[PDB]
């Protein structure tokens, strides 16, 4: 009947970006009638702070009871010198991952209408915009593949990881990214090593085996380090982006950067069930906490990927981003959005979050 | 007394392209007395129509006899849909980098005066200019990892690829760089993912080791994802960059393709003995092969890195370099470095090459 929610927002911006994505769920819920209840959980820094660790216990047990985890950012200047296992960002999110078998993640980077001069592409590249959907496998290959760890001492001690795929993780990964291709523009292009890994090979086998069950979505294969080259120049050109852990990092974040704007961005990692983690694309950006100067943005349309991905309310997605759209639109851009000589006209993230749940009000 | 070069152009534009690096040679030859032979040998393609491997015994003994590898290029889509592991890209690369132990790979990537319309960056990053140095690991991690293959059959089947470095790898990989930036900006950024790979926690710790012999070179850490974002957009507050082989894979290309000429870029594949392969950054360009259209700029350069790394020939080298510097600042410019509205400008391959040899003789 009645969603429940493990607000999990984390350090830096997240807090007060997230109070912004829930002052905007708090519209949504009153007009499409949903009741969702949330509880917040430390996670990341302020869980190392306040339970030394940075996912505790009862954060992932209050995940387990939700339908989904809204996610904020986590890491920070002050845990950046801990052991790297025992560090807030992937201290929370892939034993997240890994427990929820969060297998796909989605990050889709497009080039927003009027912020052209924002991406660092030529103009003329991002004149021709783009619209990339990253489909990243998220709990496999070289991320939770054994062995790892390192044996020896001295010159001769080695460290390891193994990167591992099966026939039936690179299927399930591959599926997602044909399905949504189908609603996009069909084609999907993905992203190996197959040169050199054998990993890749199974990879790019499998995905093919896959593309039979597509007869409507073009298929292409390229190297991670093609993709990224290729990306800096022509982003127009691809349309779902379907990769492994290790290159889909890569790759979602690079085209991240290339639209200029990340604070718009949001992602969703899903695993087959329906339950996911929605959180934005970009950091946890210690150095603007606390000001006022955050865009909610990115974390407000992951409430809206929640609500489409785990809590089956669509409509309540949509209106949320063309709550998003309208304010982007209409003068109601953060600092970060706009050029250095229209910089003035900046809104605070809480300015952001009041327009866009009011435009959900008004009936967006 | 008398140097010995194994002359591997391979397919594509590599002959043509190798022609010119051969002409501008034989003005250096002359000019600083040097005796130079040469011995032309099948690898790629053209080694598998001739012979049926990428790689033939008797390439190889002619490189183990050479000082020196002059490479051309390799692949083309008349073998772009053998097995993986019969390609003629990584059949000739990886074995010939594996046999000789050329750990070090150098790919330095600049942005050339008055090419900076070219590159794919927004005109007012391009205008700020870069010089990007990869020093790239090249014969282990994942590339040459055992456990290597696939196991299982159906839904369950595997395959699997093991990243793994040892102390002694890292560190004479990290000298290169430090030692490369103490003659540069005296800044190494050392590329990893050590939030998640065991090689790459080893991989930080090492280099922060080696960084102890270079007082004067500033290291920081930085990871891939965070590294292929920043290079879209804030290049030029990179000196080196410090990469495992996969990383700098990606890294080496993508800081290519940023500065929109890579027919200008060379790349240098060395073994701590002296010997190397020297190459052009860029592939072996099929659609344009045979037209007399190629840029030979990135081979000549190639030679020129052969002279100075392998031969000891530093006064040859910069002289072939000062030869290519005349020819871009003398209107000689292949088609591919001219926007539309000047292509009608356009040197031909040959064109470029007897320039460049010309200004050698001419004592540039
Ligand atoms: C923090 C890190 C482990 C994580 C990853 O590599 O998955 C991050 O880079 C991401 O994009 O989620
Ligand atoms: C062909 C391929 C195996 C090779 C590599 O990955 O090393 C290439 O991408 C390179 O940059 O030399
Ligand atoms: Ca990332
Ligand atoms: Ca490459
Ligand atoms: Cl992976
Ligand atoms: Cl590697």
């Amino acid at each position: 009947s009645s969603y429940q929610i493990a607000v999990l927002a984390g350090d830096g911006i997240g807090p007060e970006v997230m109070a912004e994505a829930r002052k905007v769920l708090k519209a949504v819920e009153a007009r499409f009638g949903l009741n969702i209840e949330y509880t917040e959980y430390d996670v990341g820094g302020i869980a190392i702070d306040n339970h030394g660790c940075p996912l505790p216990e009862a954060t992932l047990k209050g995940c387990e009871a939700a339908d989904a985890i809204l996610f904020g950012s986590v890491g920070g200047p002050k845990w950046e010198k801990l052991p790297p296992n025992e560090q807030p960002e992937r201290g929370a999110l892939l034993p997240l991952r890994g427990h929820f078998e969060l297998f796909c993640n989605l990050r889709p980077a497009k080039l927003h209408d009027g912020l052209e001069h924002m991406s660092p592409l030529r103009s003329d590249i991002s004149a021709r915009g783009f619209d990339v959907l990253c489909v990243r496998e998220l709990t496999g290959g070289i991320y939770f593949g054994k062995p790892k760890g390192r044996q020896g001492e001295g010159e001769s001690e080695e460290a390891f990881d193994t990167m591992r795929y099966s026939r039936r993780e690179i299927s399930r990964i591959a599926r997602i990214a044909f399905e949504a291709a189908r609603g996009r523009r069909k084609k999907v292009t993905s992203v190996d090593k197959a040169n050199v890994l054998a990993c890749s090979v199974l990879w790019r086998q499998v995905v093919e085996e896959v593309a039979v069950d597509f007869p409507d979505v073009e298929l292409e294969h390229i190297y991670i380090d093609n993709a990224t080259m290729q990306l800096l120049r022509r982003p127009d050109e691809f349309d779902v982006m379907l990769c492994s852990n290790l290159f889909g990092d890569i790759l979602s974040d690079e085209i991240a950067m290339l639209t200029g704007s990340m604070g718009l961005l949001s992602s969703a990692s899903m695993n087959s069930t329906g339950f996911g983690l929605f959180e934005p694309a970009g950091g946890s950006a210690p150095d603007i906490a606390g000001k006022g100067i955050a865009n909610p943005i990115a974390q407000i349309l992951s409430a809206a990927l929640m609500l489409r991905h785990s809590l089956k309310q669509e409509e309540a997605a949509s209106a949320i981003e063309r709550a998003v759209t309208k304010a982007l639109n209409s003068g109601y851009l953060t600092g970060e959005l706009l050029s250095s000589d229209q910089r003035h006209k900046a809104k605070t993230t809480v300015q952001m979050g009041d327009f866009i749940a009011d435009a959900v009000k008004a009936g967006v």
